[PDB]
């Protein structure tokens, strides 16, 4: 049974409205360690939103602006990229490295489970132990597609039917293991 | 509120990741679509895409062979996907922040459509209802913002705050 | 046929341009219209480079941020100048250019004058790819090796690699 | 002088060009020798398109990993088709091709004719930008206005904003 | 007296071999709960280096690579992005968004000190009490020489002359608060 | 070893960040600079860095007049400095790496020079001397592999895993 995301993800999440203050930001993530914060729909069509650590080094520390003034809303991602609870690890890295965040809320539905990050990721994935080659099914099934073209053209009992289906074997054994 | 939903295109094909790219610009030329939507293979499986971008620069920008690439090597899984119900302003807004141009419209598990720049620009009604972005968040704030003037200052002066909430609830109306 | 397909083979053959000066209101309606998902931008003289408004520069720009498209002007959204495609060049090469700058559709212009518009759509309905691959540059991989055999048949005899430019040739 | 600085006014005025088919090494020979950032590779024919390879198409795909310039070659990291530039396109347009395109340096083409090179060296070092500033797109803000102050002449009568167009017109 | 990257960073700095495997970093990163490690310069010459976590979740994990096989060679950057352990955070902040990193070792000539990232600024950094306007120092050098050179066109006691030296009085306010 | 000290440009300007853009370009004409180092004003204070590109792209572009925007407003402060000492190889991954084209060469709170991709491609040794980058790294690793075949397999087969090295050795010399 494929590591999915609910696993890993730290489960206490915490939220925050788009209204509040930079500064009220900071407080609630110093007080409980937090590298990201949840912004909170503000009815159930309202998408998810995030604030990050490092949308607030960027973009409030890094030109001396006042957290104190800055609201929220002017520096959050909203909507922002969302992780289903059941996807499978390799796939959350994936996310991750496509879209270029570090941190992203889990939503089953409109229904906020937890946030998961890289360091989620690092700590806790079994990517080690248990690496998954990505998209491994897809390349089994087109690697038959190729043997059964080749072995039908060039004969069941020919050399490269052998080479194609060992392709596929190889591919199985991974798969499996 | 004008949702994904209502300016979705609502045939969509989908298409295995173990497709040739051949295959994939097939069924794409015969429908006219661009993008097709990778099809979960279980159920924890999440939705992918493969567009008409990919295809043009992943394979015909090299001259590769699209015979023999297959889908699996040039699409975005897990894709970026959109709830029927978002509000079309913040489908733009969500496709500018990840630099995307469609993604498929995704209830549960279940497909529903695909939804592109195309469809909000012929579509949406952005034109006619410009939708100050986070317009509601901006009255909360001026709210809390006059609230600390009448305990600082006093009950009227405080009055010149609570002008500033009328005039974006006015223009939110 | 067996010559490379040229963009101009492809492009879509309408245009219509905007002004500058335009609302971006005016570019929707006439987007909408006509179906068009890029506008070329008007030369204002024979010396002023041709531009283009899309319809990501509209979505990203203008609806992203929920500004009034009858306030704003064509002038603070689009690409001025533009990359634009010489109507000979070949389809592979119309690709590439895109990649490389991130574009997905441009003017066809013929000197001084605007003879269409291509895009990713045209490349990817259009284009005999699929029945006619070509890896990029496979023309310099043999001047290179057609040359190499040169110097290896030189030092190391005539009578001993050259099948090499053969068979990249067929391919 | 009062008019537009043309990019052939401050080009690059010599360009040798390279193959598509030389060595990394050959490439860096001849900028060595002739203190060149640019080289320009040859079409191969009247259809095929400019290219170009740079000192950072060198340093960062070459030196920053190791590989041997002399078994690379040119095909292998330059650009091409590149972004190309005309002769007459003024020069503060070039310099906003450079940002959009995130390039800084191209050949200035005259319809198939190399004629020079452009990079943003020449702009800074040749360009009249600072005794001769000019707004992007001034000219489209004016039409825009001279029009808006036909509508609210139009509408709030003859007698009540105009000088826009003219304060704007001496700028 | 401005707050120093070197008052805020995490003190406690571990370092690895480029030779090492991914899996070894993993353990380590695990076993201390660290979200980058410095690379060992291999001798006095040799630049440091740095592997993070967004490296290995992006580069190892998201790719279904095996850690056990790959070297941190392969995925570290070397040389990286150093912090002088002086700089100013709201500099280490600037920095840090100019270059798109979250994380940079602290080093003093060829020393290494600590490691500092966007985590210690949020939680350690004076930012919220004290945001620091970037370059105010140049703004008012340069907004004194406007005044200067009004002044000296239009009359020292013209409006415009006035006007230029409260931007100077303004920017001046702003630096010794 | 080739280092940057060697390479750098030496020649190098200075320039204050409340310059006016125009004073900068008036210094890079008359000597033909492509960069000017942005001088700390005290002892804490970072390097920072003003070249062609940011007067280009950040100036030129929009039309801005150089007279009224000043250094402080494109420069980069505080800059990817360089140490005299770096081998020139990984002087050209640092600039790849942080997408740069030049930088100050600084040893402590000294300014020695400059040094470029143009240093690089003009007066490196990447040809004749081409630097596989981390060989060294690879080469214990290597080593660190074959002692874990001799103790699994045996101190012969162990001997196919000790000749990996040696072709590496050879490479580096
Ligand atoms: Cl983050
Ligand atoms: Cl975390
Ligand atoms: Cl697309
Ligand atoms: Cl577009
Ligand atoms: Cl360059
Ligand atoms: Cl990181
Ligand atoms: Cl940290
Ligand atoms: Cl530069």
């Amino acid at each position: 049974m494929v590591l999915q995301a609910q696993e890993i993800m730290t489960q206490n999440v915490v939220t925050i409205r788009g209204s509040a203050t930079v500064a009220d930001a900071v407080k609630l993530m110093k007080e409980k360690k937090l590298r990201g914060l949840i912004v909170e729909p503000r009815h159930e069509q309202d998408p998810y939103g995030i604030v990050t650590e490092t949308d607030i080094v960027y973009k409030v520390a890094a030109f001396g602006h006042d957290p104190k003034t800055m609201r929220v809303y002017e520096i959050m991602a909203k909507p922002c990229v969302v992780v289903n609870p059941e996807l499978g690890v390799e796939y959350v890295a994936r996310l991750f490295a496509q879209t270029r965040i570090r941190r992203a809320p889990v939503i089953q539905g409109k229904t906020l489970l937890g946030i998961i990050s890289v360091s989620d990721i690092l700590f806790k994935s079994d990517f080690v132990e248990k690496p998954k080659r990505l998209f491994i099914e897809d390349e089994i099934e087109a690697a038959r597609e190729d043997a059964r073209a080749i072995c039908a053209a060039k004969g069941e009992t020919s050399p490269d039917c052998a080479a194609a289906w060992d392709v596929v074997e190889e591919l199985q054994a991974e798969a499996s293991h």
